[PDB]
């Protein structure tokens, strides 16, 4: 009865009503998990010949900051289920996506990260007509509760080639160790895995054309860049709106204002004026990246490697801006919230933690870096696993 | 057989001829100001019924951003002349702004400003069938070499009520000082004037329906304060731009530095980063408010109290980020120009100067205690006077 | 055979054996109490003539500035101890303080805060030849595990006029919720009190010359204040020294780097770059504070009203530049630690996490409104209770 | 009758008559550089066993800072004339120094530069007995109405080693050209210059121990950087001065403020605060590495390696803290002053200038890496020419 944003609008107030509560606890967030199982958004991206829904990719990421503004570890799972079902339609032939695309609608599967571009202790063994998978992986976000995984492997005798496959979570050899324990992203179970000989049929390997080979092919990680970018914004929405609660209901003024009430305090509502800027700003180009990526997408294999540099440069415009100026917000929220909101029932600080911590891995000083090289001499991004 | 960008684009290369020498010169760019009237650009904001060029405000905001990027005070100038016609079209009956309108577009009449909603100094006395304004001004931008002159006056019979008039440049009464001496906008004659019993006709009064009136009527002091911003986002462009040349063809590395060239040195990389996150920001932000301004002024007479709100709340936004963002750009751009680049000769510090000095005419700490209202409060903003 | 700085420096190594899994386990360190109870620092402050170790201020804060660099609750907890000392020692006679002295020095006593000036709850009745507290008090940071407390209440007699008194901390009538559940400073037991027709003597009231009395009496804030700033500073030494180490030990260069090892990472040296910069200026503010503590204390009741506000506003300095560049360092030395030191088992965001609830109940938008009236109207701050 | 200070502050107070018109109109200052000939100052870092008034390098360099107050060009040149009569003295036998030290402060010599270390046009060619130098020069400081010069030149026979000498600035063969253009210290006379076979005595050849040999040596750059550093701190200390007398006469309150009067605006008053953290936080740094520099020049040539390297990261915090912080004061100070400040008449903006051009000269990028590789890896800095 109602549309993918307004279920997303509905799950995320549900959410919200034990998002502090999950944020100490950690773990699996299984009810959650199952919640999103049952409303049908697992299928969100995924075209309706398949069973799908059908939505653009701007629709599908708006989810994703939908579900950051309560719950940012249900947003990075939800975020990284679309990534994986990306990685199969960019990566591997039609006869192998298809298949998976609708047996995801139809099931509910639900897709988790087992791939890592820069953890080389997985390796690959060519055993004629299969493979086989050995080795240790490292940020398996999303493996815990899932159904399929896209785990990568190096070849170490072609030169250490990447490979990359979609295997069942719950084959033989493969160990989810649900040793994640982080600051923030607590629900993400970005925890370590065993691979032990885990067989790899040759139709699971993404290779037609595979990872960084055409254009098309190397929106992947700019859709694994613009993922995190909607995540952040709605982490910095989300503290914002919180912030704004507890200032307007339990917020008493200092007692040397002038002002009676903290509604009309000067300094208060400076900061909430400095709030409004950073987060408008955000929102225009995340959201403009957003339109950039859509279009890009819609071009299919004819994407031309001039567009999809330009919308690998809004992507990080968007990031940058994201990264810094909400994570400025949720520090600064405190300044205005007062005193009493530090309670450890509150749990305020987790928006910042949830944004300090997923900020690292992705260094902003390169990613300047690489703004800089487009501001000054006019050079694409190079193509990368992100 | 151009456009109007095209005509503005080709007009701002012959005005950056000499945009260094005058902004030395000061004084009234009579030259440019010609040239003005003779491409046509005066008429771009009446319609073409009047026989005008019909653009819509986004496109007359355009090419004030477009004469910013290398000429500041002539694109004050010109953006302040549209403001002007909008005064009329806003506050007077169409029996008035018609043949304005009309006999704008067919002699290319310049229009300036006269006025100054706190200056209490120039008072209107009513003879009867005609009144009289007297008192000194300040701040008279665009005065000198200009046809008609938007003049207000106070009634101190009726509680102080400011009144608007649209009169010739050239009446009786009107002396223009031109002792316009600052370290910015320095030509934009935004001297001193006195009046001296000079006439002012009832058809000449902007009393129907008169300033601060209806919400449609209220859209003047946003198109102004939009023309500023404009006019904000294109100094920083130009700076941005004039330093990247400079960057690429005098600059030299740091004796200490890791790379042979400037355009591989990573300090030098991560600053045009943060500038193009800046710009980038900052352009949406201006655009997003100029395409507001065309849905505002479209439904006309119509606009409701709501919309107004929230184009006002869109333009201040964007006013602060283009005032703080684009005048560190016009300081920080001197660490990737080198020491070389301060000579007199080249005058690289106008673009500071320029943005610095018309900054202050509108404190943002105020303009951020009105986004925090809205932010924290959802208080739309009262209109006043600009 | 030590002296107080390095017996301090000793017992920081061992708390910071601990200081993680307390942080997670927050309530009472009372194995770091008794520590501190059998190493003799609670007699620092106390003049040898009455039992004690005779340190000036200056060296008393430097213990305070020690701990906080392993142990921000436990330096909260010794730094309010001596406070407890100085508001005896200023707000009541010889004949009262000496003996309290003479007590504290020879039995190792514990003084907690029951001091609360912005909170009206608690009320004295005066009975005769005694008085009673009744009513219930927040924030009584180290309350806990204490001996004594200094306790106030208002008198709703005398137009609310604050009453202080010093009375020991198991008497009849005082109850401990032990409550205090915070997202920083989880060991310093802040938590609430009620108080049931406490008994007070006379004897045991601060009236002679009493709070906010003479500008010597008036040193008390101050020292309040100066301590909170020596615990900011330790905080942002030991974050900065936490992450030098996990810099030179655990972080890895990013994959597209220009140097081969982290120590070399330009970026990575810039942080620290300005980590160095930012951290002398903090030592420099807060030690030079603490000279003029020294001086000014040592004037006694000689102090000028004028000498006291010289101190004031010195102190002010050193907070509000301890407060930001401290918090900025916490936050941004994640940035160079990498994505590997969020781990929870590190717990590297409680520098920030106890930074950024302390800074809270001082808004520094009023010290900064404080220290401009001073710098620019040459104001002297007026003596409030901190 | 007057100490040095007083002395200074008596001819600093003169020069502000005069400070304004000189900034528009450049060129040589004569009539100020001859009151510096007239009050003794040029013989103020001179022992008292040549006639001189034997300051400390603090008191010689409180000197510059009180002149930078209020002219930096002055300040520049004065401070400049001390760090030649530095040059001879630390870079040559007493017999060649000792002279030049008594005739100095006997005739009142203005020493002028013509030191580039990078700037390798001029060449050194020997003649048996004596040298000739021959090329162009580029930022000679001081060399205009100057009595001496240290000049440099290159050997290219020896591989480039650079020769420095103190030779007569009217000596036949030099021509100063006076083409000193610039945005900022725009009365330093820091044009260009050309040597036509000038020749050169070995007796004024500073060979003995000569540039960057022993660590007493290797003060010379040291006390070149620390010379712009409180010139650095007086540009910004005499900004706020400037602006805290504009503010309290000339400034109106914003329409829309609340206080009636600005000295009680809270916008207002917290720029005045941010103003009094920042310069006290430089105050303290300057003043600090001005007193290691006192303790390091006692030393003479016993002055260790470790202790000189200690120096020089306490002159770079101090310069870093001085350029960035006081650049922003000379630009945020236009808030506090108002939209009337910016009057050609006033040149209140040509403090930000004067500390723009000369902030690049050193770029901050590099100081802040060499200032971590010592917060990171304990590394002393590598001496260098300034």
């Amino acid at each position: 009865l109602l549309s993918p944003l307004q279920t997303a609008r509905q799950l995320a107030a549900e959410f919200a009503l034990t998002a502090v509560e999950r944020d100490e606890r950690g773990g699996t967030p299984k009810a959650e998990r199952d919640a999103l199982r049952d409303s049908g958004l697992l299928a969100l991206s995924i075209p309706t010949r398949y069973g799908g829904l059908g939505a653009r990719w701007s629709e599908t990421l708006q989810v994703v900051r939908e579900f950051a503004k309560v719950d940012s570890s249900i947003a990075h799972v939800f975020g990284f289920h679309h990534l994986m079902l990306a990685t199969v339609r960019l990566f591997s032939r039609p006869e192998q996506w298809q298949p998976w695309f609708e047996q995801t609608a139809r099931q509910n599967w639900f897709w988790g990260n087992a791939l890592n571009p820069l953890d080389t202790r997985t390796v690959v063994k060519d055993l004629g007509g299969w493979r086989e998978f050995s080795g240790k992986k490292s940020f398996c976000s999303g493996a815990s509760d899932s159904q399929m995984l896209i785990a990568s492997a190096v070849d170490e005798s072609n030169g250490g080639k990447l490979l990359i496959a979609a295997i069942p979570s719950g084959r033989s050899g493969i160990t989810l160790h649900n040793d994640w324990n982080n600051i923030g992203q607590r629900q993400t179970d970005s925890g370590s895995a065993t691979f032990e000989r885990v067989r790899v049929e040759e139709s699971e390997l993404l290779l037609d054309p595979g990872p960084l080979s055409t254009p098309f092919a190397c929106l992947r990680p700019l859709i694994a860049q613009l993922t995190f970018t909607h995540m952040f914004l709605g982490i910095a929405e989300g503290a914002f709106e919180e912030a704004r609660q507890y200032t307007l209901s339990e917020t008493r003024v200092w007692h040397k204002s002038s002002v009676r009430e903290v509604r009309e305090d000067p300094y208060v509502l400076a900061h909430y004026g400095e709030f409004w800027v950073a987060l408008e700003g955000i929102r225009l180009l995340v959201e403009r990246a957003a339109a950039l990526l859509d279009e890009a997408w819609a071009k299919g294999p004819n994407l031309s490697a001039e567009e999809r540099g330009h919308l690998a440069t809004a992507i990080a415009t968007a990031k940058v801006a994201a990264s810094r100026q909400g994570l400025e917000i949720c520090s600064r929220l405190f300044e205005v919230t007062g005193a009493r909101s530090t309670h450890a029932s509150l749990r305020l600080d987790r928006h910042w933690r949830n944004l300090r911590t997923q900020t690292l891995h992705d260094p902003l000083d390169y990613k300047l870096h690489e703004l800089g090289d487009w501001a000054l001499n006019q050079s694409l991004p190079v193509p990368t696993f992100y």
